């Protein structure tokens, strides 16, 4: 590790520690020990504690704040990793290891909300990286256009429901961008925090969003992940909805290698999105409950449940339409996920019904 990045790590350290109002899980974790103990690691591919951290000293408005630059990040830089991981996923110690994939049955899932008065769409995603690809910030122009041709290809061999075309974003109209983005079927263009982690590289080479003609089946190319693979649909039949998923993640895997850790499982570029990297979510209104974005977090918080606005992660609600959603990812399967935020769900919907 170079001079010129321990300046920088030293300035970042004393920067977080001086924000007296900074709230991240990196400030809350990164301990002098901490810092001290992995400032001068560095991985096979170059990645350093500054590519760790340095979204998170930039945006001090971050939540988490850290992102691995490649696999090995997440062991060489294991002592700020392990205990931000813990933390977030609500428990997971030195010695857990994440459970085999499960999708569990499906068919005990419920319809969210069957009068319509308060669910406005259901959605899940889930990530995947490429063996033999590290993250974004380590990937080059080559690489993105390489990525892009194996996924491009390999979804064109979706079928029935599933069928569908590859739009890259390359060449993509403004307005078909925007559209698609207002929709909310489209990663948005531009985000700070992964900006700031080197992970938005030459854009938009490389990137671009595959679906089906409904619109119902997704999946994002080279984003924050190299795949986001989604399901989602109008109203609040998450049973449908986590069922096509289950499918197109199943018929996907068994054409792309994808990365798996013994502990960590499905590996992805955030610590937030490892593990079943699933977020299983709903557009939903609550207006009783929501007469206070934090009273409706803190509500939301005991069900272990995240709330975002309506144009996703960092921003507001718009005409009370809230994001919400399971936080947890790592440390449950992927029916343990899933079942989190249903059961989540139904009990606010009971809360809000009965609320004055
Ligand atoms: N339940 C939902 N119904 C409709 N759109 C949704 C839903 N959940 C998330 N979205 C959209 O997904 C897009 C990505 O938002 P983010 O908050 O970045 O989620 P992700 O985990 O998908 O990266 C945003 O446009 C947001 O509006
Ligand atoms: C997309 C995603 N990984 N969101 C979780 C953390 C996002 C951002 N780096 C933060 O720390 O708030
Ligand atoms: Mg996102």
């Amino acid at each position: 590790v170079d001079q010129a990045t321990l300046d920088k790590l030293e300035a970042g350290f004393k920067k977080l520690q001086e924000a007296s109002d900074c709230k991240s899980l990196l400030k809350k974790h990164l301990t002098k020990d901490v810092f001290d103990s992995i400032k001068n690691k560095k991985t096979g591919m170059g990645a350093t504690l500054l590519d760790v951290i340095q979204s998170g000293v930039e945006n001090l408005d971050s939540g988490v704040g850290i992102y691995a630059p490649d696999a090995e990040s997440y062991r060489t830089f294991g002592p700020l990793f392990d205990p931000i991981i813990d933390d977030y996923h609500g428990g997971f110690k030195l010695t857990d290891k994440h459970p085999p994939k499960q999708w569990g049955d499906i068919n005990t899932l419920v319809g969210l909300d069957p009068a319509g008065q308060f669910i406005i769409s259901t959605r899940v995603r889930c990530g995947r990286s490429l063996q033999g690809y590290p993250f974004n910030p380590c990937l080059t122009a080559e690489q993105y256009k390489e990525m892009e041709e194996k996924v491009s290809s390999t979804l064109s061999s979706m079928e029935d429901e599933l069928k569908g075309t590859y739009y890259p974003l390359t060449g993509m109209s403004k307005a078909t961008q925007q559209q698609l983005i207002d929709d909310h079927f489209l990663f948005k263009e531009g985000d700070r925090f992964l900006q700031t982690a080197n992970a938005c590289r030459y854009w938009p080479t490389g990137r671009g969003i595959f679906h089906n003609d409904a619109k119902t089946f997704l999946v994002w190319v080279n984003e924050e992940d190299h795949l986001r693979i989604i399901s989602m649909q109008k109203g609040g039949d998450l049973k449908t909805v986590y069922k096509r998923l289950v499918t197109a993640v199943d018929n996907i895997e068994s054409k792309l290698p994808f990365s798996h850790d013994d502990r960590f499982g499905f590996l992805t570029f955030c610590p937030t999105n490892l593990g079943t990297t699933m977020r299983a979510s709903v557009h939903i209104q609550l207006p009783k409950l929501a007469k206070d974005r934090k009273v409706l977090e803190d509500i939301a918080s005991k069900f272990n449940l995240q709330v975002r606005g309506t144009r996703g992660e960092h921003t507001e609600s718009e005409g009370g339409v809230y994001d919400i959603s399971n936080k947890r990812r790592l440390g449950l399967t992927e029916y343990q996920a899933v079942r989190e935020m249903q059961d989540g769900i139904l009990e606010m919907i009971k809360m809000e019904k009965a609320a004055a």
